[PDB]
């Protein structure tokens, strides 16, 4: 029956209310009971603040007409306002100490990702207030959560007028009986109430979520941790880069403040920073998703050579260079770990800070071929069997769907190891034709990595394997240099293929190499455990980036 | 004969030189004259210097063995070392003390113009200084003017060693006596002089110029100011975000800093914006160069209301939100000019400050419909031929070279009245088939606009003009607001269209709007005076946007 839910941002998504600051506010300052709250409505339907709500004039221009209502109010009840009574000021606070009312929000999310047709309705401003950045940034984070913010001032019509309900229902093609709509001020669910909606006033949280979860048949309040918001590739700016005549780079960018450029692993994509995206750009950074060269929609060229990471490094600099970036914070997981330590040895004046997800950095043994060093460890077997040209990849295209579900899976749900694969004679030999899905990833997920192995295939990726004489060699020039720019190492406890213990001894080369662990992660570090990673690299970018 | 010009960086590229600091710092701190450069050279081709120039070592790793050798050095000459002597010091200042030798710059520029291979050669370091990003900025300003830039720390061997020269010739496809490589130390020329380069010796910069003139039979000193930095289109990050599911808007991106937006004209382009992208990244800023609606690469649905300003300005809030930001500087001219004014109006939380090249505010009037307005002002008759849907277009895009050959025109160069053009039948009715190359373009130039409106040609442009009644409208909404965000107006002499004296009353709905006037400058601003443009923009954006 309840198809749509409609939320009121002031003390309801937003908290604390403004009301609540000319409540303090006059207490405070010793003014007579709701002197401010005659003033802020003083004229109603058509005085100053209606006109504000309506878009008839800027919060700026309002700012002076509330000081002469507050002037006048003053006066009627023969009290004098203090010296340096400032509404702006008053304003300004009351605005900046709103946050987000995480409960409330999580709630709306819930019921969005039932099938709810979300919306947020407000009397709200224009505000052209020097400091108004501070709302845009909440007013952004709390929009791309629902399917329509109506604001009062944007329609020119305000609650509790009914026309502003009329033209909320019909932005939500629903009739008033599949409406909640929540709201803290009784006066504003009066006519939602007249034309059959279901209301809820909101005084604490707890009540209104309790209310709404009896009334929508959904579980909502006391619901687990949920993922942090992840990124749908049609809604994202996609952006392409040629680094040289056949090779074009792609990527994906949100944020602005410093630019940071995530680096993924094999056989991923820019997509497997999904959850990392959103919550780095709205930490304050310039997040930039790469699809590396291999991959996705960058090019792919065939020859092994345009994958070692010399080269794969030099245009990672040119893609700088034609984006017009002076310097990124780089942070890789797996063969982008890799090349991230690269850059930060080569190239550390384009580097602001490195970090890296489960690989560690192992300085190159000049006295080891490398094929040696690897035949040295069982665990590395199977990149022998990556080395000929074709073989891997005739397995790995086979099917795709197979392949990313084999592959993308949760310590616990393990349906290969990297044991004796040469030996069977490839990486699924001993798995299922049809893998169950893992609890990390929907179908719908899986089929977004087909898709854009579709364009290429397995050759670039497998390339990145195909280098190793040629990236021992160019390694060893780097054996006197350290690295001394700020740098962060994050272990992943169940990887077992670039395990925790691989990573103990680089405080030698980066001294003060700052770290993270994961528990219980496996080796798909940033879907395993996308919470605890954002976390774990906002708080480094913050400290040690910015 | 001379195919190729190589310019050494320190002493010739940027200024002061730092053995220039070396010898001051003695001075200042009256130690023995050449101790500092003695502690510098130490060791000789095996010694701290060598080892850092080469890219064994970083230079954090190189701060301590300088400091020893400057202890070496003072003992053996009999003196102290003052108290805090710091090496970091010195040459954190000494570095950040230089700066781009401009002259020498425009040479390298000329010669690369007149069809020389150009390249920067020089003994540098790998930079991880808390700092270094100061030296990654002059190196990217310089290096993306040349054909390639070889450091010394990047190729393992360093002047004056006769391998880094063979590396030279070898990079420049060219042999010895096709090339000029000039530089500070004699030293370094020396070998190049063996293999029969011709090479000079650069004392003061005009000298040098002088020689490098005669050498070259180029005209280097004295030359007239060059145009800025344009761009070229495949050298650009190409940006793609989808507003809503028919429409897309491209842009081109450079730079990073506060965002800035920028906006063309009626028929245009990203690339009407060629002069001021690299200039405003240049100056500390991340410009966005839109294709507008209807142009280029953004989509170009057929509706006219696809292309009302309401429209066109809530899809431009829609990129913001897409892309991830809060705000962005508006920046518009001609009909992008129309829009920004009216983001200001509707969108002040979105527009960190808005400019406008050419385009007045004026205020609707609520009392005269706009066609009405229209009628009552000759100049302004070429709009009414624009409204039969077909008609304009098929003039038009009846020759693609043609069409922006006639528009793109200087002032004293004109071939087209915007007079009696419905009277007349057409826009080009008494314009040449052929007409000249305008001054301000080249006939590459050209043909990229006519690539660009092969694509959708001028029906979505066209539009923009054919919402005269819905704009009024929706304006008249707006009539009791002002614009009180920081804002910037600047007018063109000799635009006979958009003219100074239409802009006079702004500030009575602006009263803050600052102003920029060009002097002999026609309609197509950016072009037409790049230089003037980039000036006080920049200037603008710097005080009231930064
Ligand atoms: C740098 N590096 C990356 C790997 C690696 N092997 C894999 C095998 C399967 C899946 C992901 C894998 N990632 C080893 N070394
Ligand atoms: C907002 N606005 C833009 C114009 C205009 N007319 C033109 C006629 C020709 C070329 C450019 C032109 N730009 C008038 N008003
Ligand atoms: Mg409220
Ligand atoms: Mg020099």
């Amino acid at each position: 029956t309840l198809r749509a839910a409609v939320f009121d941002l002031d003390g309801v998504l937003a908290l604390p209310a403004v009301f609540g600051v000319l409540g303090r506010t006059e207490e405070a300052l010793a003014l007579p009971r709701g002197l401010l709250n005659d003033a802020f409505q003083k004229g109603g339907p058509e005085g100053a603040t209606t006109r504000l709500m309506k878009g008839e004039i800027t919060l700026s221009q309002w700012i002076p007409l509330m000081e002469e209502n507050c002037r006048k109010c003053s006066e009627t009840a023969k009290v004098c306002l203090p010296k340096n009574f400032s509404i702006k000021e008053i304003f300004d606070k009351a605005i900046s100490a709103r946050k987000i009312n995480r409960p409330m929000l999580q709630a709306a999310l819930m019921l969005r990702k039932k099938g709810f047709t979300t919306a947020i309705l407000t009397n709200t401003w224009l505000d052209d207030r020097a400091e108004r950045d501070g709302l845009a940034q909440l007013m952004c984070e709390l929009k791309m959560h629902f399917d329509f913010l109506i604001e009062s001032c944007q329609v020119g019509m305000v609650k509790p007028e009914p026309q502003i309900y009329k033209f909320l229902l019909d932005t939500l093609k629903a009739s008033p009986s599949e409406v909640v709509f929540l709201d803290d001020i009784g006066a504003n669910l009066k006519p939602a109430r007249d034309l059959g909606m279901v209301t809820i006033l909101v005084q604490d949280t707890d009540t209104a979520l309790k209310e709404l979860e009896k009334v929508t048949g959904i579980q909502l309040l006391n619901t687990p941790a949920p993922l942090p918001t992840s990124c749908n590739p049609s809604d994202m700016s996609h952006g392409y880069v040629t680094v040289k005549p056949r090779v074009r780079l792609h990527f994906v960018e949100l944020g602005s403040g410093p630019a940071v450029c995530l680096c993924h692993g094999f056989p991923e994509s820019w997509y497997s920073w999904r959850y990392q995206i959103p919550a780095l750009a709205q930490a304050g950074y310039r997040v930039l998703a790469m699809d590396m060269k291999g991959y996705g929609e960058s090019s792919a060229p065939p020859e092994i050579e345009e994958y070692c990471m010399e080269v794969l490094c030099k245009e990672m600099v040119t893609f700088l260079d034609k984006l017009g970036l002076s310097q990124a914070v780089f942070i890789g997981h797996d063969w982008g770990g890799m090349l991230v330590w690269y850059m930060a040895l080569f190239y550390p004046e384009r580097v602001r800070a490195v970090a890296s997800l489960n690989t560690p950095f192992i300085p190159a043994n000049p006295n080891m071929s490398p094929l040696e060093s690897i035949k040295a460890n069982p665990v590395f077997d199977y990149q022998l069997y990556f080395q000929e040209p074709g073989v891997a990849e005739a397995e790995l295209e086979q099917n795709l769907s197979r392949t990313f579900k084999s592959l993308f899976r949760a310590s616990d749900e393990s349906v290969l190891s990297m044991h004796k694969v040469c030996e069977a004679g490839g990486l699924f030999v001993n798995s299922p034709e049809e893998p169950s899905l893992s609890r990390m990833v929907t179908e719908e997920e899986i089929q977004f990595y087909v898709q854009q192995f579709k364009k290429s295939g397995f050759r670039g990726p497998l390339n990145w394997y195909r280098n190793m004489e040629r990236n021992w060699k160019w390694a060893c020039k780097s054996l006197g240099r350290k690295i001394l720019i700020p740098a962060l190492m994050v272990t992943a406890e169940k990887d077992f293929v670039l395990v925790p213990q691989m990573s103990q001894h680089m405080e030698d080369w980066i001294p003060h190499l700052k770290r993270g662990h994961i528990e219980d992660c496996g080796h798909w570090t940033q879907m395993d455990k996308p919470t605890e990673v954002n976390q774990i690299l906002i708080k480094w970018l913050d400290s040690d980036a910015r």
